[PDB]
């Protein structure tokens, strides 16, 4: 058996709720004492009887805080995980430097007092919205032992990610005007690894700012890849394997059925 499985079998229902089975707490990590990020806030489960759980990073875009993905945490934690959200040094870093920021937040868990004996250092994964996602994609291409990293209306200079050997789930919204998929998530997924396993979700008719509220489409995906990869829970491939059928998604293609 699979000793990274947590909480109940999965359906449609349970990964779009906005709480999963799991009560969470939250701990907050000041600017002073965050070294390499702006401080976060993180979101964890409560309850430790089934084992530790694995991290994940998420940051926002440009002239956005952490309260522009607050709502990422609690709803992802809540099923599993320890999320930290984060703010950025300053509020105009652009994507290579979110990415550092995203794998300092991922160092500072390891020793924080709270979570210490909550997470598993060995199972860790990056998001982000817009240069967030942008980020999320050079932390990958920075460290090949990252399980998961998704790019939510990423945006980036760099079209070539070539390099990176994470399972990606690459999110766009269709009528993006300012991280058109054209020339950013979908360039993203095409020069990601043909082989790798990975996905890209278009949301129809989303504009650029759909993941800074609740939006049920990328929340449920989300927690699928990160049940399906992080924790290498394979009762969570029926809901990316195969295309999708939500109204909500206009385009989808993937490397299904995953390694
Ligand atoms: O004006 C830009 O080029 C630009 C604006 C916002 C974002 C973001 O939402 O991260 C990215 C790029």
């Amino acid at each position: 058996a699979n000793p990274y499985e947590r909480g109940p079998d999965p359906t449609e229902s349970s990964i779009e709720a906005v709480r999963g089975p799991f009560a969470v707490a939250q701990t907050t990590v000041s600017r002073l004492q965050a070294d390499g990020f702006g401080g976060g806030t993180i979101y964890y489960p409560t309850d430790t009887s089934q084992g530790t759980f694995g991290a994940v990073a998420i940051s926002p875009g440009f002239t956005a805080g952490q309260e522009s993905i607050a709502w990422l945490g609690p709803r992802i934690a809540s099923q599993g995980f320890v999320v930290i959200t984060i703010d950025t040094i300053t509020r105009l870093d652009q994507p290579d430097s979110r990415g550092r920021q995203l794998q300092a937040a991922l160092d500072h868990l390891r020793t924080n007092s709270v979570v210490r004996n909550r997470i598993d250092p060995n199972r860790m994964a990056v998001m982000g919205h817009a240069m967030g996602g942008g980020g999320a994609l050079s932390a990958a291409a920075n460290n090949t032992s990252l399980e998961a990293a998704i790019p939510l209306q990423g945006w980036h200079t760099r079209k070539n990610w070539s390099s990176v050997r994470t399972p990606t789930l690459v999110v766009g919204a269709q009528l993006d005007t300012i991280a058109p998929v054209s020339s950013h998530s979908e360039a993203f997924y095409n020069s990601l690894p043909s082989d790798l396993d990975k996905a890209y979700m278009e949301l129809r008719g989303a504009s650029h700012l759909v993941s800074n509220t609740p939006d049920t489409t990328t929340a449920k995906y989300s927690i699928a890849w990160l049940k399906r990869f992080v924790d290498d829970d394979l009762r969570y491939e029926q809901f990316l394997c195969p295309a999708p059928d939500d109204f909500a998604i206009s385009e989808y293609r993937s490397t299904c059925p995953f390694l």
